[PDB]
């Protein structure tokens, strides 16, 4: 089973400069307990800025160009990122956006953090087609001294 993990704010934006903006350490804690011991794809784009392996899950980068760092493994296809995950029951898609735009098909479930904040971004969260998806969770938080703007988790099942 593939899924969707990803973090939007208003219109779907969920990246600016190859950076995510804003810091909200409650959706960094789900996001760490929906992916940890899974393995977790992602476009070399988010690699570069995420910084640093993940600890606890393969991490699994598209690239069509050689790999160039050996703590991770590097895959040329969807394909090959599908079967570099092996046989587990879940594999989790962390973006960023064409990553998105190439696995959302092939996804059957979406881990959604909606987020109340405007920012410009240049990177968008594909649009999904309502009808296809089943709201299974949805838990909504006020802002916080932690977490600067509310925000709703959400848990959709394709239909
Ligand atoms: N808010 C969130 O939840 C969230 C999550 C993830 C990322 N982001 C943000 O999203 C942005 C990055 O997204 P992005 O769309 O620019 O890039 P991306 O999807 O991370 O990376 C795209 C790169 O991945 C490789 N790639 C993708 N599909 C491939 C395929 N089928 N075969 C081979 N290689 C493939 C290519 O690398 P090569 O050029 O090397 O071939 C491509 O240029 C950043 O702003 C990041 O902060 C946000
Ligand atoms: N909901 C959601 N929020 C995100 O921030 C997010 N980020 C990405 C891609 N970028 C990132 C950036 C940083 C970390 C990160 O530092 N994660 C740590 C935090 C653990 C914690 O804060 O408790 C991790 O171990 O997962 C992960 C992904 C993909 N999907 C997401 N999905
Ligand atoms: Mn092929
Ligand atoms: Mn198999
Ligand atoms: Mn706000």
């Amino acid at each position: 089973m593939i899924s969707l993990i990803a973090a939007l704010a208003v219109d779907r934006v969920i990246g600016m400069e190859n950076a995510m903006p804003w810091n909200l350490p409650a959706d960094l804690a789900w996001f760490k307990r929906n992916t940890l011991n899974k393995p977790v794809i992602m476009g070399r784009h988010t690699w570069e800025s995420i910084g640093r392996p993940l600890p606890g899950r393969k991490n699994i980068i598209l690239s069509s160009q050689p790999g160039t760092d050996d703590r991770v493994t590097w895959v040329k296809s969807v394909d090959e990122a599908i079967a570099a995950c092996g046989d587990v029951p879940e594999i989790m898609v962390i973006g960023g956006g064409r990553v998105y735009e190439q696995f959302l098909p092939k996804a059957q479930k979406l881990y959604l953090t909606h987020i109340d904040a405007e920012v410009e971004g240049d990177t968008h969260f594909p649009d999904y087609e309502p009808d296809d998806w089943e709201s299974v969770f949805s838990e909504f938080h006020d802002a916080d001294a932690q977490n600067s703007h509310s925000y709703c988790f959400e848990i959709l099942e394709r239909r």
